[PDB]
C-alpha cells in the first residue's frame, strides 16, 4: 500500500460498523411495516463508487431482515462552473417508482454535498412515503451547501480516501480498506 | 428462508469459489502486465445483477494485485419475470472507451446467453485488446444462443435462483446464499402480477 499516507478504516472495522448502521435502520423502519414485492426499502445506490458500500450493506440488512430493493443510478456532470446549485444530468434513473416507498438514497462519500443535496431534492418530489440518506464517509467540513445525512458510517477529516468503492483517477476502488491517498502520489 | 425450495450455495462457498475464480484469472492475466492507470483490466459489470459478485470479484482480484477499471452497463432482460424478454435493452453502456483495452465482463448468470451474446458482439466491434467473461453461475442447459464464459464458478440446474444479486421481480438480490426459489412463490406473484 506505497501510495497511501495512512490507514483509515480496515474491512473488519467497516464491516463492525456497516452492521451497526444497518441494524439501526432496521430498528428505525420497524413500524413501517416494509414487505417484499408491496413495501421494500428501496436502496437507490448512486453509482459509481456506492457499489462496494450498496453490497455489503443490502446484505447487513437483510441479517436484520429488512426487505430491500436495488435501484442503481448514474448521473453526470454538466460542465464546471455550469449549474453551481449541484445539478446533473440523470443518465439512468429508478427503474420503478419511488412515489409512496420508503427509499434510502446509498453514497459512499457525503462532502461538499452539492450533487446529494439536489438528488434529496429531486426525489423528495416524487412523494416517497419517506426519504432519508445512508453515506459511508462523512467528510462534514467540507459542504459546499448545508447538508446533513441521516446515518454516516463515519466522519473523516479533509483527507483524499481511497478504496472500498472510492477512486482517485478511476484507480483503487477495489481496495478492501478505506485509505488516505500519499501526497507524494496525487503528486 | 422459507420461500427457498434449497440452498445451492452458502455464501462461505461463493467466497471461496471466487477466491480461487480470482487466482486463475490473475495467473492468467500475468503476461499481460496489467498496470494502475496505464494498462488495468476492465470489469465491466452488468447491472444490476453483477453489483454483488462485482464487489467481491475485484476484491479478490485486489489480493492477487490485479489492478482493475470498474466500468458498470445496464442491460434488461427479464425484466420482473421468469422468462427472457428475448430481447436485451441497452440503458447504460461504459464511461470510457474500452479500445485497445483489456476488458473483462462481469455476468451473475449466464442462462439463455442472448445477454451476453449481444454485450460480446457489441463490444467485439470496439476492438478491445482482448476480451473475456466471467460468470458466477452458468445455466447451461438454457442456451437459446451459443456461449462459452471464460470462467465459470459454479453450473447450476435448470431452477430459478435468487440471492447473491440474483433476483425475481427485484426482490431477493439482498441473500447472502444463493438458493432455489419455490414454484408456489414465483407462480402466486406472477398471479397477482395477472
Ligand atoms: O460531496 P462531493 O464533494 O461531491 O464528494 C462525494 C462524491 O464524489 C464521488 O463521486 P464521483 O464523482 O467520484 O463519482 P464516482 O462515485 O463514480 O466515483 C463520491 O463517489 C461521492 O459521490
Ligand atoms: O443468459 P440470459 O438468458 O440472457 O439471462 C441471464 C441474464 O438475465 C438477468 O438479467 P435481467 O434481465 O434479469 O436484469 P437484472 O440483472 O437487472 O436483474 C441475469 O442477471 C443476466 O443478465
Ligand atoms: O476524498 C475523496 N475520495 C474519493 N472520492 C471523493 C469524493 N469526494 N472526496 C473524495
Ligand atoms: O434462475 C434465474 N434467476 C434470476 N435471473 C435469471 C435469468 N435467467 N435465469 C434466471
Ligand atoms: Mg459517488
Ligand atoms: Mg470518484
Ligand atoms: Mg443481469
Ligand atoms: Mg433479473
Amino acid at each position: 500500500y506505497e501510495f497511501a499516507e495512512k490507514i483509515l478504516f480496515t474491512e473488519e472495522e467497516i464491516r463492525t460498523r456497516i452492521k451497526e448502521v444497518a441494524k439501526r435502520i432496521a430498528d428505525d423502519y420497524k413500524g413501517k411495516g416494509l414487505r417484499p414485492y408491496v413495501n421494500p426499502l428501496v436502496l437507490i445506490s448512486v453509482l459509481r463508487g456506492s457499489f462496494m458500500f450498496t453490497a455489503d450493506l443490502c446484505r447487513a440488512l437483510c441479517d436484520f431482515n429488512v426487505p430491500v430493493r436495488m435501484e442503481f443510478i448514474c448521473v453526470s456532470s454538466y460542465g464546471e462552473g455550469l449549474t453551481s446549485s449541484g445539478q446533473v444530468r440523470m443518465l439512468l434513473d429508478t427503474r420503478h417508482s419511488i412515489e409512496g416507498h420508503h427509499v434510502l438514497i446509498v453514497e459512499d462519500i457525503v462532502d461538499t454535498a452539492l450533487t446529494l443535496n439536489y438528488l434529496y431534492h429531486m426525489y423528495f418530489t416524487r412523494r416517497p412515503a419517506s426519504l432519508k440518506t445512508v453515506v459511508l464517509l462523512d467528510k462534514r467540513e467540507g459542504r459546499r451547501v448545508p447538508f446533513s445525512a441521516d446515518y454516516v458510517v463515519a466522519n473523516i477529516p479533509n483527507a483524499f480516501v481511497i478504496g472500498y468503492g472510492l477512486d482517485y483517477d478511476d484507480t483503487y476502488r477495489e481496495l478492501r480498506d478505506i485509505v488516505v491517498l500519499r501526497p507524494e502520489v496525487y503528486a
